Protein backbone atom coordinates (compact mmCIF):
# COMPACT_ATOMS: atom_id res chain seq x y z
CA UNK A 1 0.00 0.00 0.00
CA UNK A 2 1.10 3.52 -0.93
CA UNK A 3 -1.12 6.89 -0.36
CA UNK A 4 -3.35 7.95 -2.72
CA UNK A 5 -2.30 11.45 -2.44
CA UNK A 6 0.77 13.98 -1.02
CA UNK A 7 3.22 10.38 -1.30
CA UNK A 8 5.88 12.23 -2.84
CA UNK A 9 6.07 15.34 -0.53
CA UNK A 10 9.02 14.31 1.21
CA UNK A 11 10.97 12.83 -1.24
CA UNK A 12 11.23 16.03 -3.02
CA UNK A 13 12.30 18.19 -0.30
CA UNK A 14 15.61 18.38 1.14
CA UNK A 15 16.49 15.56 3.55
CA UNK A 16 16.92 18.70 6.33
CA UNK A 17 13.44 18.79 6.13
CA UNK A 18 12.02 15.52 7.21
CA UNK A 19 15.47 14.05 8.61
CA UNK A 20 14.74 15.12 12.40
CA UNK A 21 17.41 13.13 14.17
CA UNK A 22 18.98 16.47 12.90
CA UNK A 23 17.82 19.08 14.61
CA UNK A 24 19.72 21.40 17.41
CA UNK A 25 17.28 22.78 19.66
CA UNK A 26 17.79 26.56 20.09
CA UNK A 27 16.84 26.43 24.33
CA UNK A 28 14.82 29.67 25.22
CA UNK A 29 14.76 31.14 28.71
CA UNK A 30 12.82 29.51 31.64
CA UNK A 31 12.21 32.76 33.64
CA UNK A 32 9.84 34.45 30.26
CA UNK A 33 6.97 32.14 31.31
CA UNK A 34 5.37 31.44 34.64
CA UNK A 35 2.98 28.77 35.88
CA UNK A 36 -0.78 29.95 36.53
CA UNK A 37 -2.67 26.93 37.10
CA UNK A 38 -2.97 23.18 36.20
CA UNK A 39 -5.34 22.58 32.86
CA UNK A 40 -4.83 19.29 31.74
CA UNK A 41 -2.46 15.59 31.87
CA UNK A 42 -1.79 12.73 30.35
CA UNK A 43 0.81 9.71 29.51
CA UNK A 44 3.70 12.08 28.26
CA UNK A 45 3.17 15.32 30.07
CA UNK A 46 1.46 18.26 32.44
CA UNK A 47 -0.39 21.24 31.08
CA UNK A 48 -0.75 24.67 32.64
CA UNK A 49 -2.20 27.67 31.71
CA UNK A 50 0.72 30.12 32.12
CA UNK A 51 1.82 34.13 31.54
CA UNK A 52 5.11 35.50 29.39
CA UNK A 53 6.51 38.13 31.88
CA UNK A 54 7.85 40.48 29.26
CA UNK A 55 4.67 41.05 27.43
CA UNK A 56 2.04 39.79 29.83
CA UNK A 57 0.19 37.79 27.36
CA UNK A 58 -1.32 34.20 28.55
CA UNK A 59 0.08 31.34 26.96
CA UNK A 60 0.40 27.22 27.32
CA UNK A 61 2.87 25.27 29.14
CA UNK A 62 3.68 21.67 28.86
CA UNK A 63 6.01 19.95 30.75
CA UNK A 64 6.88 16.82 29.49
CA UNK A 65 7.85 13.69 31.25
CA UNK A 66 11.26 11.74 30.65
CA UNK A 67 11.39 11.29 27.05
CA UNK A 68 14.34 9.74 24.54
CA UNK A 69 16.31 12.34 22.29
CA UNK A 70 15.16 10.90 19.43
CA UNK A 71 11.22 10.76 20.43
CA UNK A 72 10.70 14.79 21.60
CA UNK A 73 13.28 16.04 18.35
CA UNK A 74 10.32 14.48 15.97
CA UNK A 75 7.81 16.46 18.14
CA UNK A 76 9.42 20.05 17.90
CA UNK A 77 10.46 19.14 14.22
CA UNK A 78 6.96 18.48 13.15
CA UNK A 79 5.82 21.58 15.26
CA UNK A 80 8.14 24.06 13.81
CA UNK A 81 7.17 22.59 10.13
CA UNK A 82 3.62 22.94 10.93
CA UNK A 83 3.64 26.53 12.40
CA UNK A 84 1.66 28.88 10.51
CA UNK A 85 -0.81 26.79 8.69
CA UNK A 86 -5.10 26.79 9.10
CA UNK A 87 -5.64 26.05 12.43
CA UNK A 88 -2.75 24.19 13.53
CA UNK A 89 -1.01 24.91 17.66
CA UNK A 90 1.75 27.59 17.35
CA UNK A 91 5.11 26.32 19.25
CA UNK A 92 6.24 29.17 20.60
CA UNK A 93 9.64 28.34 22.55
CA UNK A 94 11.17 25.63 24.29
CA UNK A 95 12.78 26.02 27.21
CA UNK A 96 14.00 23.55 29.93
CA UNK A 97 15.10 23.36 33.24
CA UNK A 98 19.14 23.73 34.42
CA UNK A 99 19.08 21.80 37.14
CA UNK A 100 16.97 18.47 35.73
CA UNK A 101 16.92 18.97 32.01
CA UNK A 102 13.09 18.44 31.88
CA UNK A 103 11.51 20.35 28.75
CA UNK A 104 8.71 22.63 28.70
CA UNK A 105 7.19 23.13 25.25
CA UNK A 106 5.14 27.15 25.11
CA UNK A 107 2.15 27.36 22.67
CA UNK A 108 -0.28 30.29 22.05
CA UNK A 109 -3.05 30.68 24.48
CA UNK A 110 -6.64 28.97 23.21
CA UNK A 111 -9.27 29.50 25.70
CA UNK A 112 -11.38 25.81 25.50
CA UNK A 113 -14.62 24.34 26.12
CA UNK A 114 -14.59 20.65 27.16
CA UNK A 115 -15.98 18.47 24.78
CA UNK A 116 -17.94 16.53 26.94
CA UNK A 117 -19.57 20.04 27.54
CA UNK A 118 -19.59 21.77 24.55
CA UNK A 119 -20.29 19.33 22.12
CA UNK A 120 -24.31 18.62 23.47
CA UNK A 121 -24.89 22.00 22.95
CA UNK A 122 -23.46 22.44 19.43
CA UNK A 123 -25.42 23.08 16.51
CA UNK A 124 -26.32 21.11 13.54
CA UNK A 125 -24.38 24.04 11.60
CA UNK A 126 -22.02 24.57 14.33
CA UNK A 127 -20.79 21.13 13.62
CA UNK A 128 -20.70 21.16 10.08
CA UNK A 129 -18.64 24.04 10.78
CA UNK A 130 -15.40 22.87 13.28
CA UNK A 131 -15.44 19.50 11.12
CA UNK A 132 -15.04 21.63 8.24
CA UNK A 133 -12.43 23.63 9.93
CA UNK A 134 -11.10 20.51 11.76
CA UNK A 135 -10.50 19.45 7.85
CA UNK A 136 -8.28 22.42 6.99
CA UNK A 137 -5.81 21.45 9.44
CA UNK A 138 -5.98 17.73 8.25
CA UNK A 139 -4.99 18.53 4.48
CA UNK A 140 -2.73 21.33 5.73
CA UNK A 141 -0.46 18.67 7.74
CA UNK A 142 -1.42 15.92 5.01
CA UNK A 143 -0.32 17.92 2.15
CA UNK A 144 3.68 18.66 4.36
CA UNK A 145 4.18 15.05 4.70
CA UNK A 146 3.00 14.42 8.19
CA UNK A 147 -0.22 12.06 9.63
CA UNK A 148 -1.43 12.92 12.92
CA UNK A 149 -2.33 9.63 14.45
CA UNK A 150 -3.92 10.69 16.87
CA UNK A 151 -7.16 12.32 15.90
CA UNK A 152 -9.96 12.87 18.63
CA UNK A 153 -11.94 15.44 20.61
CA UNK A 154 -9.03 15.76 23.37
CA UNK A 155 -6.88 16.54 21.01
CA UNK A 156 -8.83 19.48 19.35
CA UNK A 157 -9.16 22.33 21.25
CA UNK A 158 -12.23 25.12 20.73
CA UNK A 159 -12.65 28.56 21.63
CA UNK A 160 -16.27 28.45 21.18
CA UNK A 161 -16.68 32.50 21.20
CA UNK A 162 -14.21 33.39 18.94
CA UNK A 163 -15.06 30.06 16.72
CA UNK A 164 -11.48 29.46 16.43
CA UNK A 165 -10.06 25.99 16.71
CA UNK A 166 -6.63 24.29 16.75
CA UNK A 167 -5.44 20.55 16.32
CA UNK A 168 -2.82 19.98 19.63
CA UNK A 169 -0.57 17.05 20.92
CA UNK A 170 1.59 15.83 17.61
CA UNK A 171 3.15 13.47 20.18
CA UNK A 172 2.46 10.69 17.64
CA UNK A 173 2.70 12.10 14.62
CA UNK A 174 5.66 10.92 11.98
CA UNK A 175 6.89 11.85 8.12
CA UNK A 176 4.96 9.68 5.66
CA UNK A 177 7.85 7.73 3.29
CA UNK A 178 6.17 5.55 0.80
CA UNK A 179 6.77 2.08 1.78
CA UNK A 180 8.07 2.13 4.91
CA UNK A 181 6.42 0.37 7.55
CA UNK A 182 4.87 1.58 10.44
CA UNK A 183 4.31 0.62 14.33
CA UNK A 184 0.48 0.00 14.72
CA UNK A 185 0.08 0.65 18.59
CA UNK A 186 -0.59 5.08 17.79
CA UNK A 187 -3.88 6.59 18.13
CA UNK A 188 -6.30 5.59 21.01
CA UNK A 189 -8.56 2.56 21.26
CA UNK A 190 -11.76 4.23 20.26
CA UNK A 191 -10.25 6.17 16.99
CA UNK A 192 -8.23 3.15 15.68
CA UNK A 193 -8.81 2.43 12.23
CA UNK A 194 -8.76 -1.60 11.12
CA UNK A 195 -5.37 -1.42 9.04
CA UNK A 196 -4.28 -0.97 13.41
CA UNK A 197 -6.32 -3.90 14.76
CA UNK A 198 -4.84 -6.09 11.74
CA UNK A 199 -1.59 -5.59 11.53
CA UNK A 200 -0.96 -3.81 8.29
CA UNK A 201 2.00 -1.52 8.40
CA UNK A 202 1.86 -0.21 5.86
CA UNK A 203 -0.42 2.40 6.66
CA UNK A 204 -0.50 6.66 5.44
CA UNK A 205 -2.62 9.76 5.92
CA UNK A 206 -5.96 7.76 5.87
CA UNK A 207 -5.81 6.53 9.37
CA UNK A 208 -7.13 9.78 10.40
CA UNK A 209 -9.82 9.65 8.15
CA UNK A 210 -10.90 6.92 9.73
CA UNK A 211 -10.50 8.99 13.32
CA UNK A 212 -12.14 11.65 12.37
CA UNK A 213 -15.28 9.57 11.11
CA UNK A 214 -15.26 7.85 14.36
CA UNK A 215 -15.54 11.40 16.21
CA UNK A 216 -18.19 12.73 13.43
CA UNK A 217 -20.09 9.58 14.14
CA UNK A 218 -19.92 10.23 18.12
CA UNK A 219 -21.32 14.09 17.73
CA UNK A 220 -23.92 13.20 15.03
CA UNK A 221 -25.47 10.00 16.78
CA UNK A 222 -25.24 11.50 20.28
CA UNK A 223 -23.11 8.40 20.83
CA UNK A 224 -19.50 8.82 22.72
CA UNK A 225 -17.06 7.21 22.04
CA UNK A 226 -19.28 5.38 18.84
CA UNK A 227 -17.19 2.02 18.66
CA UNK A 228 -17.03 1.54 21.98
CA UNK A 229 -14.36 -2.04 22.73
CA UNK A 230 -12.43 -2.34 26.21
CA UNK A 231 -9.11 -3.73 24.37
CA UNK A 232 -7.88 -4.38 20.72
CA UNK A 233 -9.55 -7.62 20.45
CA UNK A 234 -12.91 -5.81 21.44
CA UNK A 235 -12.14 -2.76 19.32
CA UNK A 236 -12.43 -4.96 15.93
CA UNK A 237 -15.33 -7.16 17.06
CA UNK A 238 -17.16 -3.81 17.65
CA UNK A 239 -17.01 -2.54 14.67
CA UNK A 240 -17.32 -5.65 12.27
CA UNK A 241 -20.69 -5.92 14.36
CA UNK A 242 -21.82 -2.19 12.62
CA UNK A 243 -20.08 -2.85 9.45
CA UNK A 244 -20.96 -6.33 8.85
CA UNK A 245 -18.01 -9.39 8.42
CA UNK A 246 -18.35 -9.63 4.51
CA UNK A 247 -16.89 -6.65 3.87
CA UNK A 248 -13.92 -7.61 5.91
CA UNK A 249 -13.23 -11.13 4.22
CA UNK A 250 -12.54 -8.65 1.35
CA UNK A 251 -10.24 -6.33 2.83
CA UNK A 252 -8.43 -9.35 4.29
CA UNK A 253 -7.99 -10.66 0.97
CA UNK A 254 -7.41 -7.72 -1.11
CA UNK A 255 -3.97 -6.93 1.57
CA UNK A 256 -3.95 -11.02 1.95
CA UNK A 257 -3.66 -10.46 5.68
CA UNK A 258 -4.24 -13.56 7.88
CA UNK A 259 -6.39 -13.12 11.07
CA UNK A 260 -5.07 -14.52 13.97
CA UNK A 261 -7.00 -17.96 15.20
CA UNK A 262 -8.40 -16.68 18.38
CA UNK A 263 -9.04 -12.29 17.10
CA UNK A 264 -10.75 -14.66 14.14
CA UNK A 265 -12.96 -16.54 16.72
CA UNK A 266 -13.99 -13.55 18.70
CA UNK A 267 -15.29 -11.61 15.36
CA UNK A 268 -17.15 -14.25 14.20
CA UNK A 269 -20.13 -13.47 12.02
CA UNK A 270 -21.95 -10.62 11.44
CA UNK A 271 -24.23 -9.07 8.71
CA UNK A 272 -24.40 -4.99 8.16
CA UNK A 273 -26.18 -2.52 10.40
CA UNK A 274 -27.42 0.49 8.31
CA UNK A 275 -26.19 3.98 9.43
CA UNK A 276 -29.99 4.82 10.15
CA UNK A 277 -30.42 2.23 12.92
CA UNK A 278 -28.80 4.28 15.13
CA UNK A 279 -31.02 7.65 14.86
CA UNK A 280 -33.23 8.01 17.81
CA UNK A 281 -35.31 10.87 19.34
CA UNK A 282 -32.48 12.93 21.13
CA UNK A 283 -29.99 12.69 17.43
CA UNK A 284 -32.33 13.25 14.71
CA UNK A 285 -32.00 16.92 14.44
CA UNK A 286 -28.59 15.97 13.62
CA UNK A 287 -28.55 13.25 11.29
CA UNK A 288 -29.80 14.20 7.47
CA UNK A 289 -29.16 11.68 4.43
CA UNK A 290 -25.78 13.83 3.58
CA UNK A 291 -24.67 13.28 7.11
CA UNK A 292 -25.00 9.99 6.55
CA UNK A 293 -23.68 9.61 2.71
CA UNK A 294 -20.51 12.03 4.40
CA UNK A 295 -19.89 9.37 7.14
CA UNK A 296 -20.54 6.68 4.69
CA UNK A 297 -17.31 7.96 3.08
CA UNK A 298 -15.23 8.12 5.96
CA UNK A 299 -15.63 4.48 7.75
CA UNK A 300 -14.76 2.02 5.19
CA UNK A 301 -11.93 -0.82 6.34
CA UNK A 302 -10.33 -0.66 3.09
CA UNK A 303 -7.99 3.06 3.98
CA UNK A 304 -8.09 2.74 -0.21
CA UNK A 305 -11.64 3.97 -0.16
CA UNK A 306 -11.70 6.72 2.43
CA UNK A 307 -12.40 10.04 1.36
CA UNK A 308 -8.94 12.32 1.58
CA UNK A 309 -9.34 15.40 3.79
CA UNK A 310 -8.90 17.57 0.35
CA UNK A 311 -11.85 15.76 -1.25
CA UNK A 312 -14.14 15.98 2.42
CA UNK A 313 -14.02 19.77 2.32
CA UNK A 314 -15.99 19.87 -0.60
CA UNK A 315 -18.94 17.01 -0.04
CA UNK A 316 -22.25 18.96 -0.16
CA UNK A 317 -22.49 18.30 3.52
CA UNK A 318 -20.65 21.47 3.82
CA UNK A 319 -22.46 23.55 1.16
CA UNK A 320 -23.03 26.36 3.66
CA UNK A 321 -20.41 26.33 5.36
CA UNK A 322 -18.22 27.37 2.33
CA UNK A 323 -20.31 30.13 1.31
CA UNK A 324 -20.31 31.57 4.54
CA UNK A 325 -16.48 31.41 3.87
CA UNK A 326 -16.49 33.24 -0.29
CA UNK A 327 -18.23 35.69 1.35
I1 LIG B 1 -7.40 22.71 28.23
C1 LIG B 1 -5.76 22.48 26.96
C2 LIG B 1 -5.39 23.50 26.10
I2 LIG B 1 -6.49 25.28 26.08
C3 LIG B 1 -4.31 23.34 25.25
I3 LIG B 1 -3.76 24.89 23.96
C4 LIG B 1 -3.58 22.16 25.27
N1 LIG B 1 -2.50 21.74 24.57
C5 LIG B 1 -2.20 20.49 24.99
N2 LIG B 1 -3.09 20.12 25.94
C6 LIG B 1 -3.94 21.13 26.13
C7 LIG B 1 -5.04 21.29 26.97
I4 LIG B 1 -5.59 19.75 28.27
Amino acid sequence: SKARVYADVNVLRPKEYWDYEALTVQWGEQDDYEVVRKVGRGKYSEVFEGINVNNNEKCIIKILKPVKKKKIKREIKILQNLCGGPNIVKLLDIVRDQHSKTPSLIFEYVNNTDFKVLYPTLTDYDIRYYIYELLKALDYCHSQGIMHRDVKPHNVMIDHELRKLRLIDWGLAEFYHPGKEYNVRVASRYFKGPELLVDLQDYDYSLDMWSLGCMFAGMIFRKEPFFYGHDNHDQLVKIAKVLGTDGLNVYLNKYRIELDPQLEALVGRHSRKPWLKFMNADNQHLVSPEAIDFLDKLLRYDHQERLTALEAMTHPYFQQVRAAENS
